[PDB]
DNA sequence: CAACTAGGTCACTAGGTCAG
DNA sequence: CTGACCTAGTGACCTAGTTG
């Protein structure tokens, strides 16, 4: 049913204010718990991301996350209303 | 003067819990803190932390301080009208 | 009795692991 | 570095019990 609004994979829950997979989620937290910048992207930084190529572009995977809406200020603990 | 506010995180108030207008969240969070030996792991950003809807869950320490600081207490319960 | 609230549950999910 | 799996919490919903 519901699939990750980042790489299209099956969503594991409502994470960071967005319906995402365990992969993007984990990667996402990992990304902000360290403002550390991933290397730049070789191909005009518009690397379309999918279940298959997500791990290819870190700097775009990350932006995508930001782009879709994933934040610390968007966490919805609890039960689905 | 409707839609009273949880006097801790400003979130909406579901009622008058433990002596003060609170939200299910902070409400549950309180009876949970006292009804246990629960001793939260020390604060990180200079015991002060702002508590609001978005961040309330980040520093457990301050949150509890905040509750106690607004009046929440087991002895001030009002089952009235 | 009717407008309320403690308490209890249990559906959800950050965060932390650690084996590929 | 990534992502499957757990666990300690979080808070939306209910209901037993308490007042006016
Ligand atoms: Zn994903
Ligand atoms: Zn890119
Ligand atoms: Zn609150
Ligand atoms: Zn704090």
């Amino acid at each position: 049913v519901l699939l990750c609004k980042v790489c299209g994979d099956v969503a594991s829950g409502f994470h960071y204010g967005v319906l995402a997979c365990e992969g993007c989620k984990g990667f996402f937290r990992r990304s902000i718990q360290q403002n550390i910048q991933y290397k730049r992207c070789l191909k005009n930084e518009n690397c379309s991301i999918v279940r298959i190529n997500r791990n290819r572009c870190q700097q775009c995977r990350f932006k995508k996350c930001l782009s879709v809406g994933m934040s610390r200020d968007a966490v919805r603990f609890g039960r689905i209303p």
